[PDB]
């Protein structure tokens, strides 16, 4: 990367906001997955959207790849600089604006996390529900198409992103639904917002997100329920969904995951395949939901509910840190994770099969999942130096992905494709799907400089 180019970057954002130091680049060359670190040639911190536009235009016209970087909590290698280039860390733009409580909407910049937003909203009676375990950038969550434990009731990022401000690869500024606009529904033209949700930094740089807010629930009850088998826990889940109980949260942990979370968070749940549950409503509707849900879990051998502000907060903090609980089983390890999502009636087959396949192998694996969406993760601990085991883990993940595709599902419910699932995506949507996706990529990023090597 030439000295003249570095000076041009510094002229846009300021000398302190450009770094070519090896240690700084290495810290921005990896995320939380096992994908090996590939450092960008420079890291740049733009201070406003005009600077984002000017950095993008500079890189684009000089043939330098651009890698958007939020909080670096992704798990598919999205920020790995496989072709070098400039990593654009967006988190100094951290303002909340256009809070419209009467319309249930707010605008956030990339440095705003879910925790920051919900702190800003206390005593408003509103909250933002999409809750990945990590303290991630909300714009990064829009870029990956994230979901969370609350999505079963309150929707994913795709359901809750109303508008996006995007710097396109050559620097033009796009407001996907129109500048300043916010509304419940529209048929006006093609829905551009949905195209950029889940684009993972390959179509442009999200510099603000307009988010749907939700009313805080009148009352909340959380509980855990232990089961004799994975089959019994997942059968209960499917039957709760088929009975249309509007559960707020329904999370599955297998016995390995439950033990790991016990050791990592000082929960003391019985070591068993377990559902973490949460219900929202008035006392009238809560009693009803609890009736019907306990009836179904009882039929499948579930325990009497172990009830859980502080202990509920402990419970979900433990769930949100399950990834790190899994890592603590094998200290010094990184992990890869599957993330399939299947038609819910096929969820029992594939989780029970996954549990059986994990035991039939020497692999360490923990299972946790948004099973209310028909989605789950197998978190696979890897020694960073054991090449044999690492290709056993990638082969396991590949096979599980193809099993989900055989059942009519998808290879990723929320984490994305990044570097790891590109072959699975080709199988998932076929040749005409791949070409159509590539044609959209090419019109927005003709030079292929927008996070190259990812997704397609
Ligand atoms: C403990 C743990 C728990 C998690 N739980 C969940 C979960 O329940 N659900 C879930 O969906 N994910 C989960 N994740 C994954 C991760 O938190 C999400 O994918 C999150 O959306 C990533 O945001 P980020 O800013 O940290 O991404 P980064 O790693 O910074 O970036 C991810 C990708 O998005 C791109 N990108 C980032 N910001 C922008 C932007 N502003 N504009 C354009 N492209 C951008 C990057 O180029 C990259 O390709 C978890 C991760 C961890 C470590």
């Amino acid at each position: 990367l030439s000295q003249d180019f570095v000076e041009a970057l510094k002229a846009v954002v300021g000398s302190p906001h450009v770094s070519t130091a090896s240690a700084v680049r290495e810290q921005h060359g990896h995320d939380e997955s096992m994908h090996r670190c590939q450092p960008p040639d420079a890291v740049v911190w733009p201070q406003n959207v005009d600077q984002v536009s000017r950095v993008a235009s500079l890189c684009y016209n000089q043939g330098v790849p651009i890698i958007p970087f939020g909080t670096g909590t992704g798990v598919e290698g999205g920020v790995c600089a496989v072709q070098g280039g400039v990593c654009i860390n967006l988190t100094h733009m951290d303002q909340i604006t256009e809070l419209n409580t009467e319309d249930f909407s707010v605008v956030v910049e990339p440095g705003v996390t879910r925790k920051a937003l919900n702190t800003h909203l206390r005593d408003s009676g509103l909250w933002f529900p999409v809750d990945p375990g990590a303290d991630a950038s909300l714009c990064g969550m829009a870029a990956t198409g994230a979901s969370g434990t609350n999505a079963v009731r309150y929707g994913t990022m795709r359901d809750n992103v109303i508008n996006l401000e995007v710097v396109l690869p050559d620097g033009r500024l796009l407001h996907t639904a129109g500048r300043g606009r916010h509304y419940r529904k529209s048929a006006a033209g093609y829905n551009l917002t949905g195209l950029f949700v889940g684009s993972e930094g390959t179509l442009g740089i999200i510099t603000s997100t307009t988010l749907r807010l939700h009313p805080a629930p009148e009352a909340t009850v959380a509980a855990t329920c232990a089961f004799p088998s994975v089959q019994a826990a997942v059968d209960s889940t499917v039957q709760i969904l088929q009975a249309a109980v509007p559960v707020a949260r329904i999370e599955f942990l297998d016995d390995v995951m439950m033990d790991a979370c016990n050791r990592h968070s000082k929960l003391n749940c019985p070591v068993a395949p377990t559902l973490f549950l949460e219900f929202h409503g008035s006392q009238q509707t809560l009693a009803e939901q609890l009736q019907r849900t306990e009836a179904i879990t009882q039929d499948n051998g579930g325990s009497h509910f172990s009830w859980a502000a502080e202990k509920r907060n402990e419970l979900w903090a433990a769930r949100h840190n399950a990834w790190y609980a899994a890592l603590a089983l094998s200290p010094g390890s990184k992990a890869y994770s599957t993330d399939v999502c299947v038609p819910i009636s096929r969820l029992p087959e594939i989780l029970v099969e996954t549990k059986e396949e994990i035991k039939a192998s020497k692999l360490t694996g923990a299972i946790v999942g948004h099973v209310g969406d028909g989605n789950f993760a197998c978190i696979l601990l890897v020694d960073p130096d054991d090449a044999e085991e690492q290709r056993r883990v990638k082969a396991f993940a590949e096979n599980l992905g193809r099993r989900a595709l055989a059942l009519g599902g998808t290879c990723t419910g929320e984490h994305g494709i990044g570097l790891g699932k590109r072959q699975l995506l080709q199988e998932e949507v076929g040749p005409v799907g791949v070409e159509t996706m590539r044609q959209l990529k090419n019109t927005l990023d003709p030079r292929g400089l927008m996070n190259p090597g990812k997704v397609l």
